[PDB]
């Protein structure tokens, strides 16, 4: 009936292809690490599969609507997601209703390929106060939570500075908001619909503090 997690053996290659992706696309920040915190490396502490009979059928369903209005390609891609709201994400699916509205492109579902841009809202914007018992935004010991997941782009809108959206724009699926000079560090991919991201895995881990 909900959501039921599988948990994943370390000795498995889907295991081990979801923690490298996550290992590998660690970047330094402008920040200092003040948002996500000091660090470049994860202690995974554990990884399951979200399972949904229901958020995969809207999923799906989403996907091959998409395709009709883009040739025949969904555009799916593999992106990770950090927020305070996951466990209630991967029991209801993502809901564009429960939106950041404060954001750069605006009220949208945000996305990154780089682990450690998610990483700085795990605890909310610009990292929030930090984790819950420590109030700690660089804590290396409280378990964060983030995910990998489908996304469903179709035809993405491309744009460099900040403008404001509701909707993704007439004949497009999302929007891209792409590195400037004077703007981002990093690609963000924004969607305007819950039912176009399916949080395929749920990842439990641990920022590490540095080594020389
Ligand atoms: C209260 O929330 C819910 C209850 C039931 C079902 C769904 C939800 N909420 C959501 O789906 C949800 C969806 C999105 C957000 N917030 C965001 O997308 C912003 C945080 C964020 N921003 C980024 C910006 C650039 C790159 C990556 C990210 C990122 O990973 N997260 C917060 C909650
Ligand atoms: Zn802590």
């Amino acid at each position: 009936q909900g959501t039921i997690l599988l948990d994943l053996a370390p000795e498995d290659k889907e295991y081990q292809s979801v923690e490298e992706e996550m290992q590998s696309t660690i970047r330094e920040h402008r920040d200092g690490g003040n948002a996500g915190g000091i660090f470049n490396r994860y202690n995974v502490i554990r990884i399951q599969k979200v399972v949904n009979k229901k958020l995969r059928e809207r999923f799906c369903h989403r996907q091959k609507e998409v395709s009709e209005e883009n040739h025949n390609h969904h555009n799916e891609r593999m992106l990770f997601h950090g927020s305070p709201f996951i466990n209630a994400i991967i029991h209801k699916g993502f809901d564009e209703r429960h939106a950041y509205i404060g954001g750069m492109f605006g009220a949208g579902i945000y996305f990154a390929e780089n682990s450690s841009k998610s990483n700085q809202y795990v605890y909310g914007i610009g990292g929030g106060t930090g984790c819950p018992t420590h109030k700690d935004r660089s804590c290396y010991i409280c378990h964060r939570q983030m995910l990998f997941c489908r996304v469903t782009l179709g035809k993405s809108f491309l744009q460099f500075s900040t403008m404001k959206m509701a909707h993704a724009p007439p004949g497009h699926h999302s929007v891209i908001g792409r590195p400037s000079v004077n703007g981002l560090a990093y690609a963000e991919y924004v969607i305007y619909r819950g039912e176009q991201a399916y949080p395929e895995y749920l990842i439990t881990y641990q920022i590490m503090k540095p080594e020389h």
